[PDB]
C-alpha cells in the first residue's frame, strides 16, 4: 500500500531520507508520500498523514514516542570573527520557549541587549544565512554538517549549566498500527533511532 | 523598518541566504523577516509579505519580474546507468505540467513504464533522499552542489530537444514600492539576477 509521512523541513532533510533507504530497502512495495512543512502547517494537517514527525512537544490526542533530543550551538566566524556582539543575530522562530531561552542565554553570555536582526521559521535557512555570512545563529547540532571548521567557531549553549535541548517526536493515531505498511514503519522507526 | 519576504523552500536555501547578506550588508537598519513554506502555502498568505520568490508561474494581479530559469539534471549513482530502470524514481510535485514533462521524460528516455515510488514536496528533501541513495530523481541545476560527481551521473533532461526549465519569479504589489525597505529590497534584486 501508501504511507503518508508528514514532516518539518528540519527532519525531511536530516532524518528522514536515512530512514527511507532502508525502509524502502526493507518494504520496496510501500509506496512512500512525503509532505514536507512549517510544523504548524504539519500538525493542523494531521489527516492528510498515517505518520507525523516533528519536533517540540507531544501532538496531544495521539500516541506519541521519543525519538532524541539535539544539543544546540551557538556559531559564529573565526574570520570575522569574535567581536560578536557587532554582528547580526539569525533568529530561528520554532515557539515562544525556545526564542526567550535563547534571548536569555544571549543577555547572560555576550555583552549587549538581545536584538533579531533576521528572523526565519525554517532551520535550514538559518544555516545557509549563516555560511553565506548574513549573521550569526545558534543551530541545533543534526544541522552542523558541512559547516567549516576552519571559518567557524562553535560553542554549546547551555542555560543554569543544563545543555539547552529540543525534542523531535513521531505521531500517530494508534489505530494505524492496523495498516501493515505504517506497523512497519513505526517498527522500524523505533530501531533506527537506538545507538550502538 | 521591517521587510516580510516569503519564499518557497529552495529559494530560501539557495538564493536568498546571498541576496540577504548584500542587502543587510548595504541596510543594516532593516529589520528582515523570512516565511519559508511550500509555494502554495506561500501564495495563499501573501497578505503576510511585501515580496515573495516562487517557481512555476507568474502570481495574478500581482507585479512579475523574471529572475531566471534553471535546467534540470537526471541524477543517478555511477552503478549505473543500466541498473537506473530498476532504481526508485523520486517524484517532486511541482504542478501538474512539470510532472506530466517528466513523466514523458523518462518514458522516452528509459527502458520501462514511469512510475514514482516516492513523492516529496521540497526539492531540498528530494536531494537529500538522492544522496542518501533511496534511488533517482531530477534536480534543478541550483540544487545540484555537494553532489559527489565520484558517486553521481548527471544527464542534461530536454524534451524535444529543448531543456526543461523552469522560472522563478518575484512578485509584489507595485504600490509596495512607497516603502523604501522594499523599493532598496527590489531594486538589489535587480542587480542580483543579472550576470557580467
Amino acid at each position: 500500500g501508501t504511507i503518508s509521512i508528514g514532516c518539518s523541513s528540519l527532519i525531511g532533510q536530516t532524518l528522514l531520507p536515512e530512514v527511507l533507504s532502508l525502509y524502502n530497502a526493507q518494504f520496496p512495495n510501500v509506496e512512500i508520500q512525503v509532505q514536507v512543512g512549517s510544523t504548524e502547517q504539519i500538525k493542523a494537517n494531521h489527516r492528510d498523514y498515517h505518520v507525523m514527525i516533528t519536533r517540540g512537544n507531544k501532538v496531544m490526542n495521539l500516541a506519541n514516542t521519543h525519538l532524541f533530543n539535539d544539543d544546540h550551538y551557538f556559531i559564529f566566524p573565526k574570520n570575522r570573527r569574535d567581536d560578536v556582539t557587532k554582528l547580526p543575530f539569525i533568529e530561528f522562530q520554532a515557539d515562544p520557549i525556545y526564542i526567550n531561552q535563547i534571548k536569555q542565554w544571549y543577555n547572560d553570555n555576550l555583552e549587549q541587549d538581545y536584538h533579531a536582526t533576521i528572523t526565519v521559521d525554517q532551520v535550514a535557512t538559518c544555516k545557509e544565512m549563516l555560511i553565506s555570512g548574513v549573521g550569526v545563529t545558534i543551530l541545533p547540532e543534526i544541522m552542523m554538517k558541512n559547516i567549516s571548521k576552519e571559518q567557524f567557531e562553535f560553542e554549546k549553549v547551555e542555560i543554569d549549566n543544563e545543555p539547552l535541548i529540543r525534542s523531535t517526536f513521531m505521531s500517530y493515531d494508534p489505530s494505524m498500527l492496523q495498516l501493515p505498511q505504517v506497523d512497519s514503519f513505526v517498527n522500524l522507526m523505533a530501531s533506527f533511532v537506538e545507538q550502538p
